[PDB]
């Protein structure tokens, strides 16, 4: 199985959709031009 958030959807070069979690639009370029979740997935320790 696997129900974790290790990547979400390849969002390393995305700015930030203004709608956010309540985004009712689903276009092909809208999921690649902006991102809906700004969670940390790379810098959480720095060693
Ligand atoms: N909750 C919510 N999410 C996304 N977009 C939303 C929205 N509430 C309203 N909008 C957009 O604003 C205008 C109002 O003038 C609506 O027509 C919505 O426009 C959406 O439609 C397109 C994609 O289907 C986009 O232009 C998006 O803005
Ligand atoms: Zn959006």
């Amino acid at each position: 199985g696997g129900v974790q958030i290790v990547g979400q959807d390849e969002t390393d070069d995305r700015p930030e959709c203004p709608y956010g979690p309540s985004c009712y639009r689903k276009n092909p370029q809208h999921k690649i031009e902006y991102r809906h979740n700004t969670l940390p997935v790379r810098n959480v320790l720095d060693e």
